[PDB]
This record gives structure tokens, C-alpha cells and sequence, in this order.
């Protein structure tokens, strides 16, 4: 394809109190890119703890009922790009 | 066993909403980590600001923003060779 896939905006680090919801969002250059999220470099295990949202080129990860266990670096991956930010559960 | 095969476990509902209001469909599937596929009249929806696609565990949801009469259609969630359809009527 004419234009190369990349992740456009960067992602800010977030701090949330325990039990509150945390969200990460990023945007990509192309439609029809699948979401792929890592926690500390490893694919997140899908469960009712995580909501994955896509709207247009916006990809969101929603982390429910946070605990100190959720404090980590989260990464979105597509093509040859990736973007990371930290969650601190307070 | 039945769990060796991916399948729809809970259907979505027919729905009516007034113009410009938000509409949503929710179904459930048998397994975690299933991709979402949504159709509008048999054809894959085009990703845009119009549609929010949500997966939470086994729950799959399509949210249709700012409805218009052009949104009135049969929507389908596709789970491999398994499908579920329901109608949005924008009134
Ligand atoms: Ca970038
Ligand atoms: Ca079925």
C-alpha cells in the first residue's frame, strides 16, 4: 500500500486510585488494523477485566477495577511500530 | 465437546431509536479472545467515527453514533460460520 502503517500520537502515563477504571488510547494511520495490547511486553489475557475499543482509527484499552497488580507498562503494537505508557495504581 | 468450537452464546436484540440518538447491539460468544466482525446488510461495516466496536471478555458490542435513517438496516455479528442478525429501526 502507498502509505506505511504507523501509530500516530504518543500515549500519556496515567495514575488512578485502586478500584477505579484506567484507560489508554492511541491512534493509527490506517483503517482495518487489529488492536494488539501488551502488559510488560506480554499479550494481555482477555477477560472481563479489559475492554478493547476501536472507533475509526482510535484504539482504546480500558482496565476495569484496577489493583496494584495492574500497575505496569502497557504497549499497543501494529505493523513495525509500537507505543507504550505506564499505569500507576495508587 | 461443544467448547472445542467457537459459537455465539447470546443473541443481540432488535432495537428502535429516534434520529440522532445512540443505538447499540450486544452479543456474547463462547470464548475469550474472539475477533469482532459486524455486518450491515450482509457486508462488513466500514470503520469510521460512526461505529464503536467493543469487546469485553466474551461480550461483543456495536455502538452506532448519531443515528440517521440511513443507519436503519439489519446488522449482523459474525462468529466464523455462525451469525446473529437483528434490526435497527431509526424513528
Ligand atoms: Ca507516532
Ligand atoms: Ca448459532
Amino acid at each position: 500500500a502507498m502509505e506505511t502503517l504507523h501509530i500516530t500520537k504518543t500515549m500519556k502515563n496515567i495514575e488512578v486510585p485502586e478500584t477505579k477504571t484506567a484507560s489508554f488510547e492511541c491512534e493509527v494511520s490506517h483503517f482495518n488494523v487489529p488492536s494488539m495490547w501488551l502488559k510488560n511486553g506480554v499479550e494481555i489475557e482477555m477477560s472481563e477485566k479489559f475492554k478493547i475499543v476501536v472507533q475509526g482509527k482510535l484504539h482504546q484499552l480500558i482496565i476495569m477495577n484496577t489493583s496494584t497488580e495492574d500497575s505496569a507498562e502497557y504497549t499497543f503494537v501494529c505493523g513495525n511500530d509500537q507505543v507504550s505508557a505506564t499505569l500507576t495504581v495508587t
